[PDB]
């Protein structure tokens, strides 16, 4: 899935350093003083749309072309990756 | 993943932006648009943006739950609520 439990070695216990850090400088508690961070860790991978690819049939100076074109998400930057034909229509 | 969109201007457009962009490199010399035909192809491409982590931490012998998030690219944290006490898991 896009949830998964990881060790509570190290990079986590650090993990627990930089919460209760960052929770000092809030102070919506007192002075906390670090002990230990205790299992379960739960760890989400976030995953989020980079942009997309396009597959074209496109006929040029009628010759059947296959366009394999790329658009960035934020940005709708279009690049061209390939272009290949003439080929045979689908 | 894989999505089937129809062959409207949109997709048109990106026939013009296409060829256009092969007349550049010029690999097939001079080629002039005619149109776009079914079926067109439309793939998402998901990348990882970063993570989010819950923590079970003990400060001063208080055990509180945190969440951080923590991002791919620049590896930049912060956090994101640190609520307690609450009961051991």
């Amino acid at each position: 899935g896009e949830w998964e439990i990881i060790d509570i070695g190290p990079f986590t216990q650090n993990l627990g350093k930089f919460a209760v850090d960052e929770e000092n400088k809030i102070g919506q508690y007192g002075r906390l003083t670090f002990n230990k961070v205790i299992r379960p860790c739960m760890k989400k991978t976030i995953q989020v749309v980079a942009g997309y690819e396009y597959q074209l049939y496109v006929y040029a100076s009628d010759k059947l072309f296959r366009a394999d074109i790329s658009e960035d998400y934020k940005t709708r930057g279009r690049k061209l990756l390939r272009f290949n034909g003439p080929v045979p229509p689908p």
